[PDB]
């Protein structure tokens, strides 16, 4: 249905990864503790009791998982550095040669392939140390060692990256992080949970995502001040960005919808292009969102160039401004409760993922809405995928059969194509995953991969969604 030729020449098609669900090798080369490999070794948080220590030893496969980029003919791979393999020890302790050596090394091979970088500088992880030392992102000091650390990788790559993304979907990592407490640090108050480490589901996440903000302020300032010149690229930042319908066609629903909405991705995006905090979330958090002082606004005039889109699913959103809502959840401050069903029908296929459903044009709605807020700035689709999981796979020729996955890509792709000859200034598409991997809470019990992984002896397999997007590439 779709093709290569519906979209622009010079789109990029890729596919996307992070540094810990695919790396391994946690300990080798001097590189220091992650948040997650802390994490990780901790029970109760991991759905299989896995982690990401070996993962799909990226670390010393990545020629193999390159080969096989290539085999699909992908002009574009979207991966993230490992901030423990750079600065192991933060800003003070020294860079380590050996994650500049691993980040070249990997860099020039996909560059002899003609596949471009599309570099995430953070994907959820942080050395330990910066949460040991000062608490992390609860601590403005953040601002310089995530400057540092950009700055280090822009010296040492920018000359062959010419993407960039400050963070991949901050708008998660603060939330679980620090009003939910699911990810590391943990960190969570009621109604939101019990965590035994402390914390205030009502204040914390807003001071996370204000040092978040300013960090990735700091590091587009370092680049369009030291580098741009010079190495010409684009600096973004990635939310994750589901689609919301209003659960009834009323007027509350639909303002809630708006305010579900101006929650996620606008908490970060309004900042950096408009200079303030969404007026959505102003109105009903006030003083619990930090002002920017004339430095932080300074460096907010340096904006962003790009919004990274990770879309992959659309719920309904409905009231809880007057209706009483269960308390909890993440949405409670947004005073919407987000859902996939109507009456016992779902909104679009169920999958293996909880919230991710089969919807299509929910690619475009979300695409259009950041168009009309950001007055079309230039947009990536950064990721956008299909899990498998659960009871009915058994074997490799189980998770190798993926129509299911084709039918989603195709369709996603299909309403991509068409919000861009609608005007959309959409540039290029990721899709998660090139192979299986660490899936986070979900352990390796997702599979999103392209390529299948027999985590026994690490054989990379196809499966027929990788025949289908070759096939696709090949136009
Ligand atoms: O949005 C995402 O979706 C992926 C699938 O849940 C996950 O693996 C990535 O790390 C995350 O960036």
């Amino acid at each position: 249905a779709i093709h290569r030729s519906d979209f622009p020449a010079s789109f990029l098609f890729g596919t996307a990864t992070s540094s810990y669900q695919i790396e391994g090798a946690y300990l080798e080369g001097n590189k220091s503790l992650s948040n997650w490999d802390v994490f990780t070794h901790l029970p109760g948080n991991i759905k299989d009791g896995s982690n990401g220590d070996i993962a799909d030893d990226h670390y010393h496969r990545y020629e193999e998982d390159v080969e096989l980029m290539n085999s699909l003919g992908v002009n574009a791979y979207r991966f993230s550095i490992s901030w423990s393999r750079i600065l192991p020890k933060g800003r003070f302790g020294g860079v380590n040669p050996a994650g500049i050596d691993f980040y070249n090394k990997l860099i020039d091979s996909i560059l002899l392939k003609g596949i471009q970088p599309f570099v995430t500088l953070t994907h959820y992880d942080i050395p330990q140390e910066l949460e040991d030392r000062y608490g992390a992102w609860l601590n403005a000091e953040i601002q310089s060692d995530f400057g540092h650390f950009a700055d280090v990788c822009f010296g040492a790559f920018g000359d062959r990256v010419k993407y960039w993304t400050t963070f991949n979907e901050p708008n998660v990592a603060v939330r679980h992080g620090y009003m939910l407490g699911t990810y590391p640090p943990s960190r969570c108050s009621p109604p939101f949970g019990h965590c035994a480490r402390g914390g205030d589901s009502h204040a914390e996440p807003y001071v996370a995502a204000h040092n978040v903000i300013l960090s990735h302020a700091t590091a587009i300032e370092i680049y369009k001040r030291k580098y741009q010149s010079k190495q010409r690229g684009m600096i973004g930042m990635v939310l994750y960005s589901t689609w919301y319908e209003p659960l009834r066609d009323v007027p509350e629903d639909r303002l809630a919808t708006e305010r579900a909405l101006a929650f996620e991705t606008p908490w970060f995006l309004d900042p950096l292009v408009y200079g303030d905090y969404p007026p959505e979330m102003r109105q009903i958090l006030g003083g619990r969102l930090p002002s920017f002082s004339p430095e932080d606004r300074r460096k907010l005039r340096y904006k962003l160039d790009f919004i990274g889109v990770n879309h992959y699913t659309t719920l309904y959103a409905r009231d809880c401004m007057f209706s009483d809502c269960p308390q909890g959840q993440e949405t409670q401050h947004a005073l919407a409760a987000v859902t996939g069903e109507s009456n016992g029908l779902p909104i679009g296929t169920p999958t293996a993922m909880p919230t991710f459903y089969v919807v299509p044009d929910g690619i475009e709605k979300m695409v259009k809405y950041f168009m009309r807020r950001y007055n079309n700035l230039p947009m990536f689709i950064t990721e956008n995928g299909y899990a498998q999981g659960g009871d009915s796979y058994t074997d490799a020729e189980d998770w190798i059969d993926d129509e299911d996955r084709i039918e989603y890509l195709e369709g996603y792709l299909t309403k991509l194509a068409k919000v861009i000859r609608d005007g959309a200034d959409v540039r290029g598409y990721f899709a998660w995953s090139v192979v299986d991997n660490f899936e986070w809470l979900f352990g390796y019990t997702l599979r999103f991969g392209l390529y299948y992984i027999d985590y026994r002896t690490q054989e990379r397999s196809p499966k027929l969604s990788a025949l289908w997007y070759k096939e696709f590439l090949q136009n």
